[PDB]
């Protein structure tokens, strides 16, 4: 029926994500289902292992992200990286961070997972993180995805729909020849690693109707 | 002899580095020869391919860095990242940084090249560079690395050796489980790809007598 109508019907997929989250597996998010965009891939950031991370730096940009909410940026006093955003998105970008304690060289898997561990653990203080570092901190706008629909806050949103705390990692999906990968590409990278699939638009929806009433 | 002694004496490694990076190969740069140590990948900002930059995603962190000098960071206006630097090394990260035209996503290989080369630029203006972005610049402290031996000095100073502008590409080297490449696995890589490897220490001593007089 449609590009990804094999993972369900709109609602179906928010659902399967959600399982998938609480699984212990991946979620692969796109746009929507236009066949030449682009797709990230997520994990909670309280149950992301090592193996997951290597896999997000072996076949992702490198550029692992870590999702947070306001109130998170406020309680590691994180300013945000720049006062004039000129970005074409608005990416809610934090000053860098890295564990200030239990990291050597900080950019191996095992060093920016417990770099962020260290971040989303309950009583974080903003001494356990220096600054700068090789993690990147993300703030979802208040709100979700019903502000703005940024993989930010589709990733938020996701981790809170799937019982975690209101963060997640995420790392766009790069072909090994240096392309981007679009949404057929990101469709055999979940089948192949048993991640679901699942669109902000759906997300968007899913949210509407849930919290009407 | 010794671990490196197969590419040649100290002096010799940094000659061989600056005849590859003249003939538009990479160079594998180490702090010593304690085998225990990681490597980066490096190539003047200039030349780099997009396809050398595939790779640079492909085998590093992801996390691919400009290397730049103090009169570039005032051309270009980019504040440093943070005022108060608390990681371990003091690492010069400025604002990040993308092409204000000419990119989408802005993570793919040729992304980021045509960002590296608008930063790079004779004529660069601040306003050809949006902030934040995915393009990491590093200012290297004037008097490179006989004031301060990073990896970024280390750079900036061998681009100048070779008759290149001073900027650079950087990254470190990754295997493809996560963890870092330590000393073997940098000396494989580069004769795999036909880079020439040198330490920061024989680029310490090669300029050091070098300038003496």
């Amino acid at each position: 029926q449609t590009l990804l109508s094999s993972f369900g019907t709109p609602f179906e997929r928010v659902e399967n994500a959600l399982a998938a989250l609480r699984e212990g597996r991946g979620v692969m998010v796109l746009d929507d289902e236009d066949r030449e965009n682009e797709g990230d891939m997520i994990f909670p950031a309280e149950t992301m292992t090592v193996e997951q991370m290597a896999l997000t730096i072996r076949h992702g940009s490198g550029i692992v992200c870590l999702c947070i909410t306001e109130d998170r940026r406020k309680q590691l006093d994180l300013p945000m990286m720049v006062e004039n955003n000129t970005s074409a998105y608005g990416t809610g970008f934090t000053v860098t961070i890295e564990a200030a304690e239990g990291v050597t060289t900080s950019v191996s898997a095992a060093d920016r997972i417990t770099t962020v561990r260290a971040a989303i653990a309950d009583g974080a203080k903003p001494s356990d993180l220096n600054r700068p570092g090789h993690v990147f901190p993300l703030r979802a706008q208040a709100g979700g995805v019903l502000t703005r629909g940024g993989h930010t806050e589709a990733t938020i949103d996701l981790m809170t729909l799937a019982g975690f705390k209101p963060a997640g990692v995420l790392c766009e999906l790069t072909n090994d020849d240096g392309t981007m990968a679009r949404a057929p590409e990101c469709i055999e990278f979940a089948n192949k690693h048993n991640m679901a699939l699942v669109t902000i638009e759906d997300l968007v929806a899913y949210r509407q109707a849930h919290e009407r009433k």
